[PDB]
């Protein structure tokens, strides 16, 4: 879809956040 885009852009920052969590925290 056309929105789809609009919220996967905030999917693919937000996959890569909670993916630093395993190096940042222990």
């Amino acid at each position: 879809g056309a929105m789809a885009t609009r919220q996967a852009r905030r999917n693919r920052r937000r996959r890569w956040r909670e993916r630093q969590r395993a190096a940042a925290a222990r």
